[PDB]
């Protein structure tokens, strides 16, 4: 297989001091393998906020729609663990109507404040989505501020272009990680 | 089938006081004709900015992708004028990919700073969505502030609710205002 090299292109929203800082933390948790007809990005946004808020907030498998946009609602079974292999059902805000993606809970390390998942069932074109969501304090100067780390791998579907499909991707975790801010800074 | 009555109900982001200063352009331009299958909201979204400048960004028909989300392109014909009846064709960024849907200008109106749309042509569930944007001015502690209003009329789609529709269109109207204010506040 093919590798990412996340590591080697600074995001928008990073300096290079604080990437550079970070890059150890892209190698070891956004790294994927990559196939033919798949796409990868990460991406990145600064929070004004503790990263241990910042960390309660993300780690909440069971709520996601607390700091993601275009999610109805979230429902988890009666005996739900918060631990590797727990799933969850996510019913999405897209005028189809209430439409579902089960999600499986891959990583959840409290020590280093990582978690990820990917999608395992749904109705929709981002078949195997796999994303991984880092948390990192850093002494800023008046915060811990937080650079929260979001990347996926997804597969491109015929017809889409990898542009395309990394576009609008791109555009969903962008426009979360900045409800993220809103949701972290309290 | 009656029309709508956003005049009476203040939506989030003004006091009483600054709506109380906008139910004539309410009155005046975010009144739609409602059938029994058609949905409309109003919403508003203030901005640090004059209310010449928010005017000049929303104002641009052929470059909506300026102000707003998942806008892959836009096209206009080789004889366009900013003039109402004028037309322009979205290319959509959603993972289907570059998807269409084509809007005519319906009013373009600089003394009063409103503008407005209605899709006519396309491939989506938003069938003849129809929007307004309507631009204000207020001295605020010696500075303009602009408060942006943006109302639409849809049908709700066979098999969906109301709620979810109009939850839908929210949220992207919502988020269009976002970018508007960082583009604005620039
Ligand atoms: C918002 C939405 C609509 C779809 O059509 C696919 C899917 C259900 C995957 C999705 O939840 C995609 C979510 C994304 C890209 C990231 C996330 O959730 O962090
Ligand atoms: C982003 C998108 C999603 C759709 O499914 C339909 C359509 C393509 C029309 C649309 O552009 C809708 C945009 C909306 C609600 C408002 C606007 O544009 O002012």
């Amino acid at each position: 297989p093919t590798y990412t090299t996340h590591h080697l292109a600074i995001p928008s929203g990073v300096t290079q001091d604080e990437f550079d800082e970070l890059k150890q933390s892209v190698v070891e948790f956004h790294t994927y393998q990559l196939s033919q007809n798949q796409c990868s990005s990460l991406l990145a946004q600064r929070i004004r906020a503790p990263n241990d808020v910042v960390w309660s907030i993300v780690r909440r498998f069971d709520q996601p729609q607390t700091y993601k946009h275009f999610i109805k609602s979230c429902s988890v079974s009666d005996n739900f663990t918060m631990a590797v292999g727990s799933t969850r059902d996510v019913n999405v805000i897209s005028g189809l109507p209430a439409a579902t993606s089960t999600e499986r809970l891959d990583i959840l390390d409290d020590d280093r404040q990582v978690t990820g998942f990917s999608i395992i069932g749904g109705e929709h074109r981002l078949r195997n989505y796999r994303s991984v969501t880092s948390v990192h304090g850093f002494n800023r100067d008046g915060a811990i501020c937080t650079v929260v780390l979001e990347s996926y791998v997804v597969d491109v579907p015929e017809g889409n272009t990898e542009e395309d499909t990394r576009l609008f991707a791109d555009t969903v975790v962008k426009l979360n990680l900045q409800k993220l801010v809103s949701v972290a800074e309290s």
